[PDB]
């Protein structure tokens, strides 16, 4: 495939336009008072939306290059969200702010490498300032606080989160299920979650969450790399006539059997999904046996002689639910006997007596934790089905912000925190005069989100900006009600993680661009 | 798929032209004296029509964007009709009136957010004014009144509705069937209706109603999510050789078996249709058992061990009719034994003794209501088949306006009510001078329907408008006979619901547009 | 405007221009609101005849050499 190669300025100009289109489409939705974007849909009536994540998803341009620009900012802003729970749009909005101004600078004839240095410093500095502005969120009161705010003034959502964390810990695994009655429920149940994601996006059966939700499936606990689909035919035919889904946990699943299971589900007979086993090497042995115990399943080790062709349902584990996403698997309510699960705990607890390393002690402890520590489930109750799966959605939203608030605290939400940290470090210098421009570009970028919220509301940016700057701490403007005050008191907050992630991620991609000299892509 | 992105003004101009083509094509048909639109039809001679709903359905434009404009108004105006029973055209006509004038304003350089505020106030105010102008319709006399008027002076149609409501209540379910003789019939019969619609439009066998009419079918009452077509083969082969249709009510039906059943009917052997079960969770258990009892069918619960592969006709329910639409299923005349249906009633009635919540008491009451309350059927009698299915049509029209008249009353029907409420709130102000413009745009939009009716008749709009304004209450112009008078006395009325809905819906889409800054769609 | 301003006092031509672009922008927006231009004019004119009196009231004589140097300088 012959390529089209663009250099230095050309390359960058293309990139700039690319990112502007992304940002100009996505940014008009930022405030509590965003504007709508209309998103066409092949069949039927179009989609009107104020949701930046939705708009972004749709952005792809004809001019490759220009497209690359847009796609780059999209990638990184989505990672922000990935790591924090929000900021996708903010990250984009800031990404544009640096990219525009920095990229003008380079084109004016200033030094790219210095401009990046300056920005990177301004960010490093503001990140610190953010930690300072940050108000911790630690006690049950504070947990429920950010929960309720994040769930839109609903005090009962704040409660349920606070209660869950109060039961299984700030670390413990909390999931959300559909409610059976009008009543909310909180139950703790034998279960577990491990940092391993789906082997294929085509496993997703809930497109809106980018997640795999499987109803009381059997669980296959293999120990080899599943490459051939042949080993499957006995077990995949039993879990077919059992009319139930099937979760596979093994070393891996290679294309040969992966791509088959893929097309086998996406419009096909048995609907299933598979994920890699937790841990590597000597750890995975016992780490997999833990899940076995928890689900009352049998581990099919090759090192024992058993094959997958020599496996029936009686070998498969079982759990009342299981959700998989990009990079997490969590199984809910394992049928494994209490006498067994408590027995395994006693075995591992004893093994901690070894204490040959603070790595081995801490590693065996993480295993005790997952197993006997369990998974807390929230069932969201509501009156109507519409209300239900809507409330259920805000509960997941709040849980997200709360986990994040715990880790790094909360700050002024209106763009405010960024506007604040910026007016703090307004002396900042570098060595190059070029690095100064770098710091300033970055600093002035930090006003973008507030300025934009205000603008979307149809108020003057400069004027609200100026008066937010005129204050201190978390004093800001609440665009929804047009009153200045303490943003946190007024219930307009962002978890510290998210404001930071957003900024850092916007800064990364901007630096990357400011330092790009070549761009390679296919011919039109 | 690379998109084409348009901003601010561009986006809006495109949208405007889109909407104008829709409205200019659809509005010429509004009065009692509409003009014809000719609608081409691939094979055979074209269609000449004065029916705005028919014209609208056909409108789709080449220019995407322009198209999105048109599709947007179409969507919202159809919802008007969805919730009220009429106004599809009116909604469109008004939608154009706001969109034109509001959108010029924004382009002149006035504030969108304020223009929306202004419109939205003007509407809020007029809706109130409408409630004031409104005349109740409550007693049997008034029911039969709006019925007869809505059915074109036919006093017997007004009677039959009044009688039906008089038998099963103002809420009770009333359906219409083809008549067997020359005589009208009204019978009450064991049956039920629940708020759940077809899983696929390709189930529709009466294209003109957008509805599914199935003649004395078997009813399958599953309890699981039907995903695989395999569970079906025994039951779907029995109801094939029985030469009868089949209704499925279960948790859901997933593509795998849905898309198959779809192609299986749309030009295929067994003609069937399926809908989700009423309610969710603990409610659906008994809620589904109710339909079982009513149809004398057996519920196939997975929680008992029975599968669909283990099911014969003896398990399927039966009803003499069943109609499904967008979002309603109603079954007519269930074969379930009287000793059984009355028995179940006794069970539920007793269960109301619990009274642990005003939610549980009221929820068990809604169940008693559906079951022992029944469905009233009107059989439309006529001399000829043409007359028959024509009278049958007006009976359904009338029933629509009457259900609506009961809920919210009636008002002057020639546009008149709108013209009236507008000249009332002709002082209304906002804070922004821009908000004023908003109010005025909206107010003057409210004259659109009358002005248009008059125009279509070939009379002067301004002159008729002015003299309708000059009066009070329900004084208006009757374009059919060209006399002024009391519109209600003269038998030209709209249910209050429909005039309101029309207005609100037109106002929603207009504001949406006045606040659209970006438009994303596929490349030409 | 810019040209007449200049024949009149040989200064302020940009100001003048700026003011005109401003009256016009705003005025046209009001014509688009459906106001009667001839009245928009009368209002503008009334506003101005008034503004001119106001100015003659704020004016203080410039007669010392320091003040003269100040207008020169600013110019
Ligand atoms: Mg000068």
């Amino acid at each position: 495939a012959a390529k089209d190669v663009k250099f230095g300025n050309d390359a960058r100009v293309k990139m700039l336009r690319g990112v502007n289109v992304l940002a100009d489409a996505v940014k008009v939705t930022l405030g509590p008072k965003g504007r709508n974007v209309v998103l066409d849909k092949s069949f039927g009536a179009p989609t009107i939306t104020k949701d930046g994540v939705s708009v972004a998803r749709e952005i792809e341009l004809e001019d490759k290059f220009e497209n690359m620009g847009a796609q780059m900012v999209k990638e990184v802003a989505s990672k922000a969200n990935d790591a924090a729970g929000d900021g996708t749009t903010t990250a984009t909005v800031l990404a544009q702010a640096i990219i525009t101004e920095g990229l003008k600078a380079v084109a004016a004839g200033m030094n790219p490498m210095d401009l990046k240095r300056g920005i990177d410093k301004a960010v490093t500095a503001a990140v610190e300032e953010l930690k300072a502005l940050s108000v911790p969120c630690s006690d049950s009161k504070a947990i429920a606080q950010v929960g309720t705010i994040s769930a839109n003034s609903d005090e009962t959502v704040g409660k349920l989160i606070a209660e869950a964390m109060d039961k299984v810990g700030k670390e413990g695994v909390i999931t959300v299920e559909d409610g059976t009655g009008l009543q909310d429920e909180l139950d703790v149940v034998e279960g577990m979650q491990f940092d391993r994601g789906y082997l294929s996006p085509y496993f997703i059966n809930k497109p809106e969450t980018g997640a795999v939700e499987l109803e009381s499936p059997f669980i296959l606990l293999a120990d080899k790399k599943i490459s051939n689909i042949r080993e499957m035919l006995p077990v995949l035919e039993a879990v077919a006539k059992a009319g139930k889904p099937l979760l596979i946990i093994a070393e891996d699943v290679e294309g040969e059997a992966l791509a088959t299971l893929v097309v086998n589900t996406m419009r096909g007979i048995v609907k299933v999904a598979a994920v890699k086993a937790p841990g590597f090497g000597d750890r995975r042995k016992a780490m997999l046996q833990d899940i076995a115990t928890l689900t009352g399943g049998t581990v099919i080790s090759e090192e024992i002689g058993m094959e997958l062709e020599k496996a029936t349902l009686e070998d498969l584990g079982q759990a009342k639910r299981v959700v998989i996403n990009k990079d997490t698997t969590t199984i809910i309510d394992g049928v494994g006997e209490e006498a067994a699960i408590q027995g395994r705990v006693a075995q591992i607890r004893q093994q901690i007596e070894e204490a040959t390393s603070d790595y081995d002690r801490e590693k065996l402890q993480e295993r005790v934790a997952k197993l006997a520590g369990g998974v807390a489930v929230i069932k969201v109750g509501a009156a109507t089905e519409v209300e239900m799966k809507e409330k259920k959605a805000r509960v997941e939203d709040a849980l997200h912000a709360t986990r994040a608030a715990v880790e790094e605290g909360v700050v002024a939400g209106g763009g405010v925190a960024l506007i604040r940290v910026a007016s703090k470090l307004a002396d900042l210098r570098g060595q190059n005069e070029d690095q100064n421009v770098g710091i300033k570009v970055a600093l002035r970028a930090m006003e973008a989100p507030l300025r934009q919220i205000v603008l979307n509301c149809g108020e003057e940016p400069s004027v609200v900006a100026n008066t937010v700057k005129g204050g201190d701490g978390n004093y800001g403007y609440n665009a929804a009600t047009e009153e200045y005050g303490n943003m946190i008191d007024m219930g307009i907050l962002d978890p510290t993680k998210v404001t930071r992630s957003a900024l850092q991620y916007a800064a990364s991609v901007a630096g990357l661009m400011i330092t790009t000299e070549c761009m390679v892509t296919d011919l039109p």
